[PDB]
Formats: structure tokens, sequence, C-alpha cells
């Protein structure tokens, strides 16, 4: 089982300028419901944008791709190609841009939070997977963030 898990601007827009554009603590609590105790598996980028006191994220064992074979994570396991990283039973990819096209044909999950923020896709951005026929999904209620943006949560699946 390999599972996708982000949140997008209705806009696709998943990062800008190496981070996430908006702030959205509410979707604390879900990610680490959805990957606690799993391995979680990311891009190099996204390693990057992890500050330093929450990385590599406990209680979940971190698997960081990346081309660069000498590549330097404290606590993270680095690989080199996504079937490395692909070896545990169930797996959360957690980003970025990259590495969610990369894995998506291998997934039958996604956890994907909307986020009602008004920003057009620019040039260069870290964009969404786009999920197509093949998905089903349930959609959630919309809710306020304490930073007055409204969310929702989609639970997809394929089998
Ligand atoms: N909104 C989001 O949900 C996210 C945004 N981000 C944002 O995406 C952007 C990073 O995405 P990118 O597409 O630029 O980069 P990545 O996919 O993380 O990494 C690409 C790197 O992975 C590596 N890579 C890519 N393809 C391969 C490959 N085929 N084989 C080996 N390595 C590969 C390469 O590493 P090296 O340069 O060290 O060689 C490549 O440069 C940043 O703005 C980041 O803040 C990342 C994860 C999530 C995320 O944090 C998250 C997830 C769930 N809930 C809340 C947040």
């Amino acid at each position: 089982m390999v599972g996708l898990i982000w949140a997008q601007a209705t806009s696709g827009v998943i990062g800008r300028g190496g981070d996430i554009p908006w702030r959205l603590p509410e979707d604390q609590a879900h990610f680490r419901e959805i990957t606690m105790g799993h391995t979680i598996v990311m891009g190099r980028r996204v390693w990057d944008s992890l500050p330093a006191k929450v990385r590599p994220l406990p209680g979940r064992r971190n698997v960081v791709l990346s081309r660069q074979a000498d590549f330097m994570a404290s606590g993270a396991e680095v690989v080199g190609s996504l079937e490395e990283a692909l070896t545990s039973p169930e797996t959360w990819v957690i980003g970025g841009g990259q590495v969610y096209a990369l894995a998506l044909p291998y997934a039958t999950r996604c956890e994907v939070t909307e986020v009602d923020i008004g920003l057009p896709r620019e040039a260069g951005d870290a964009l969404a997977p786009v999920l197509d026929e093949t998905w089903r999904g349930e959609t959630g209620e919309w809710r306020f963030s304490r930073s007055g943006l409204r969310y929702r949560l989609y639970s997809y699946h394929r089998s």
C-alpha cells in the first residue's frame, strides 16, 4: 500500500519559493494520524523544507529520495530510487511535487486537504498530482481555520 498525503490550494499549488504558501496548523493532527508509526517517503527538497527541530519526523521512518549518492540527512534513510524507497508494506509519500508525480502510479490512497485560498498557479510552483477517474473519493465538510481559511478533507482510493 502506497498512499499520498498533501494539502493544496484549490488551484493545485502545494509549494512556492521552497515553502508552503499558507498557514494551516489545523492540518497537523490529521497528517500525524495518517502517518504515525509508518514509513514516510519524501523528495530531498521536502526534507530541506522541514525545520531542524522537526526533522526527522518522529514516530515515523523517514526515507529521503535523492540522486546525490552521498547526500546527508541525519535520522533519515537516503535512497537513490523510488523502488528502494517503497519497501515497507504501508508507505505514505509526503511530497513534494516531483515525488508525488513519481509515486502516483504506485498509490492506491490519497488523503488531500483542500485550502480555500485564491492562489493562481505561477511558473515554477510545486503542484499537486491530478486525480483521474480511476479514483473514488469522499469529500468532507468545510471547516474554518484559525487563520481564516476554509479547508476540507478528501479521502480517495482505488483498488
Ligand atoms: N503542500 C504540501 O502538502 C506539501 C508541500 N511541499 C512543498 O513542495 C515543494 C517541494 O517540492 P518539489 O517538487 O520542488 O521537490 P521534492 O519532490 O520535495 O524533491 C525533489 C528532489 O527529490 C529528488 N528526486 C526527484 N526525483 C527523483 C528520482 N527520480 N530519483 C531520485 N531522486 C529524485 C531530487 O533530489 P536531489 O536534487 O537531492 O537529487 C529532487 O531535487 C516545496 O515548496 C515544499 O514546501 C512539500 C510537501 C507537502 C507537505 O509538506 C505536506 C504534506 C502533507 N500535509 C502538509 C504538508
